[PDB]
DNA sequence: CCTGACTCC
DNA sequence: TGGGAGTCAGG
């Protein structure tokens, strides 16, 4: 553990060579502006350290940075780019990002710093973050001579990680996935971060003061139904109230005690008007805590705009996630919590929100790699799916499929997805579960392409020890052959969805890709806002709606070539509410 | 820090 | 006994 490098006061000539990895440290785990501590840089010439005072105020640095054709490798550079973008700078030019390198090979690692990706090489000379940092009330930065071996060690790591890397990515087949699909989303994201999400403040506001009069009013009324004030948001008092108080059936048990799932308590309705208003209780009660409160607290002030951090390296699908805030799980089911997307605005004069979405792509994904002649037809036809699914297992024509009969059978179609039980689904839909049990048999033996896949796919599963995805992402499940039939099962079911819902994943990423190219071609004001997993959100000038009614449909419909079409609805307007 | 609730795909 | 996520208040 002896490795030599230089703590500059200045920049020189050989600190910007062609080629280096680079580490711009952001300590913060919310990287909008917040404060770059160091520097490192490691190249054919040495090691060095800088402070970012020095560094980031150098415009022979600040140059070095932006210039494309000056390769820097780093680790996690979207952190790096976005903070650089609230200091002022431009960063181009990287051409390998080791944690999405590391996330490829393997998400269940859950790489999250240097450390984590060199312990998949046996790389030792380094040091994890929290190590050198300290957790939570104790986080720290260093003193400059600790700090700054950290930083040197780390961009030595990445210097002599990436060739390794990039070997077993060439031989996974995942080389490509890598440099050409998750490091140029990378840098789009960093845009839609950074752009951020405008917000009417004042509408918001007053939804909040409407919102606590409404919810203290459920709130009296179920204290009045109790016959007793307690904490509607605690599980243990509610417990107590429903379950011992007012005597109501126990239908389900958790390990710390009774469930008050939603699920549990709609099947409750019946036996006393407390259990209707508690589910409303706490549907306010989280509109009120999330995304009203939760939101206006991280709403820049100044600029009312949000910004969300896309993690890229997380989930074990290939989907990202939203973070601080989460917009990808904005309300839009029940009226009520819909009306939030109207404090969603775009963020200039005369610009509107234009929203897409991919219509059944799991299930399209689904017929195409099942290739399920059957689903297949359906899709080509463009016959409505849950309509279809109705028609095979009641064997009604489509004339004789009543709304109760497409309910069902939609619970069936995704149902299938994940792997539901008999079980599952009829606690889900409330039938007998000797019907629900019919309803799969039937459902398998309409759709046998589907069936032989989900026997299929779990066989290779248990054969390979990881499933792929139409781009070549790997999910590895070690414990698809557990003597434990809870563990076995949960791996099996991960095992048929995880090419369905990742192979979606990945044709959404290929669609932000092309349709950015499309948009930065053609010189248009438009960009994207958001992505929510099988939607994207952009806005625009009024002017340029025409444009991308065209456009965007077609690039999303058309980012990858299947056995069935690819489909996507779109509408536009002037808040997000209203995009419907 | 975990659990269980609500929110989305 | 339904796949993937994040935030919240209370435990
Ligand atoms: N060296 C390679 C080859 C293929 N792929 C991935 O697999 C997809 C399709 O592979 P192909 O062999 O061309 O069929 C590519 O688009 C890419 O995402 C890759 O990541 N790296």
């Amino acid at each position: 553990a002896k490795m030599a490098f230089t703590l500059a006061d200045r920049v020189t000539e050989e600190m910007l060579a062609d080629k280096a990895a680079l580490v711009v440290e952001v300590v913060e785990e919310n990287y909008h502006d917040a404060p770059i501590v160091g520097i490192a840089v490691v190249n054919e010439h040495g090691r060095f350290f800088l402070r970012p005072e020095t560094a980031l105020a150098d415009p022979q640095f600040v140059a070095w940075l932006g210039d494309e054709t000056k390769k820097k490798s780093m680790f996690d550079s979207k952190r790096a780019a976005v903070a650089l973008k609230w200091k002022g700078i431009e960063l181009c030019g990287v051409s390998f990002d080791l944690l999405l390198a590391a996330y490829l090979l393997d998400p269940a690692q859950g790489v999250d710093d240097v450390a984590a990706a060199a312990k998949m090489k046996q790389y030792e000379a380094v040091r994890p973050d929290e190590a050198v940092y300290g957790k939570g009330a104790k986080r720290a930065v260093p003193d400059e001579p600790v700090l700054a071996e950290h930083l040197v060690r780390k961009a030595a790591a990445i210097w002599e990680l990436e060739r390794p890397f990039l070997d077993e990515l060439r031989r996974n087949e995942q080389d490509r996935l890598l440099v050409e699909l998750e490091q140029p989303l990378s840098s789009i994201l960093a845009e839609m971060e950074f752009a951020g999400v405008k917000v009417d403040t004042k509408r918001l506001e007053q939804m909040g003061k409407e919102l606590a009069e409404q919810l203290g009013t459920v709130e009296q009324r179920i204290y009045e139904l109790a016959g007793q004030e307690f904490n509607i948001n605690s599980p243990k008092q509610l417990g107590v109230i429903l379950f011992e108080k007012l005597q109501l059936p126990v239908l389900k048990k958790t390990k710390t005690g009774y469930s008050t799932s939603a699920d549990v308590l709609e099947k409750l309705a019946p036996y006393h008007e407390i259990v209707e208003n508690i589910l409303h209780y706490r549907q306010l009660g989280k509109l009120q805590s999330t995304y009203i409160e939760g939101l206006l607290k991280v709403v820049r002030p100044a600029t009312k705009k949000v910004h969300t951090i896309f993690n890229q390296a997380l989930t074990q699908t290939g989907r990202l996630s939203s973070t601080e805030p989460n917009l990808q799980n904005i309300p839009i089911r029940l009226e009520e919590g819909r009306k939030i997307r109207q404090a969603f605005v775009p963020s200039e004069s005369d610009w509107l929100i234009f929203a897409a979405d991919y219509s059944q792509i799991a299930l399209r994904v689904l017929a195409h790699i099942a290739e399920d002649d059957n689903l297949m037809e359906a899709f080509r036809r463009d016959l409505d799916i849950h309509t279809k699914t109705a028609m095979d297992i009641f064997q009604v024509s489509e004339d004789e499929v009543t709304p109760n009969m497409r309910r069902q059978a939609k619970a069936v179609n995704f149902g299938i997805v994940y792997g539901i039980s008999d079980y599952g689904l009829a606690q889900n839909l409330n039938i007998s579960r000797k019907e629900a049990a019919e309803f799969i048999e039937r459902y398998f033996e309409s759709f046998p392409g589907v069936k032989r896949y989900m026997e299929n796919i779990v066989q290779e599963a248990k054969q390979k020890g990881y499933v792929t995805t139409l781009l070549h992402r790997r999910r590895y499940l070690p414990d698809i052959t557990s003597r434990n039939f809870n563990v076995r099962s949960f791996a099996e079911r991960m095992a048929m969805n995880t090419p369905i819902q990742g192979s979606a994943a990945d044709i959404i990423k290929k669609a932000m890709i092309d349709l950015n190219a499309r948009l930065k071609e053609e010189r248009l004001q438009a960009h994207l806002l958001l992505q929510v997993h099988d939607e994207l959100i952009l806005e625009a000038p009024k002017e340029e709606m025409e444009r991308l009614c065209r456009l965007v449909p077609e690039v999303m419909e058309q980012a990858v070539t299947l056995r069935v079409p690819l489909k996507v609805d779109y509408h536009y307007g002037s808040t997000w509410y209203d995009a419907k």
